[PDB]
DNA sequence: GTCTGCGCCGATGAGTGC
DNA sequence: GCACTCATCGGCGCAGAC
């Protein structure tokens, strides 16, 4: 609906291709008021200024660590869950990790 | 050298509400 | 139609264990 000039990828709203230009522009609008760091999106800002303040907000229900972000959290209760969402593609194997998938699937390939 | 665990990013998307 | 908030998910880097 909206086409980057630039890369050919489409976008819904003028707002979402402004966002998208920023990564050709390398505009960075939102700065950390207390390091100065800048960020090209609103939200990556706010996941960084939690760094500063310090509270561990996010805690696991089922060991009680805290992590400063929700995504690591939700990440960490993997542990628990049992939760494999990375899946070989050749066999029944599944995975915690993306990077221990990734592995597994090359040794499959250096078999052919 | 790989697996684990996790800290911190970029960039896109879903949901919401105007 | 539109923008805003927060979620999502890959990327990267690293340290400890083996
Ligand atoms: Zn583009
Ligand atoms: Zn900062
Ligand atoms: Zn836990
Ligand atoms: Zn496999």
């Amino acid at each position: 609906p909206y086409a980057c000039e630039l890369c050919a990828k489409q976008f819904q709203s003028p707002s979402t291709l402004k966002m998208h230009m920023r990564c050709h522009t390398g505009e960075k609008p939102y700065q950390c008021k207390t390091c100065g760091r800048c960020f090209s999106v609103q939200g990556n800002l706010q996941k960084h200024e939690r760094i500063h303040l310090g509270l561990k907000e996010f805690v696991c229900q089922y060991c009680n660590k805290a992590f400063t972000l929700n995504e690591t959290l939700k990440i960490h209760e993997r542990i628990h869950t049992g939760e494999k969402r990375y899946h070989c593609q050749f066999c029944f194997q599944r995975f915690l990790y993306l990077s221990t998938k990734r592995n597994h699937e090359q040794r499959h390939i250096r078999e052919h």
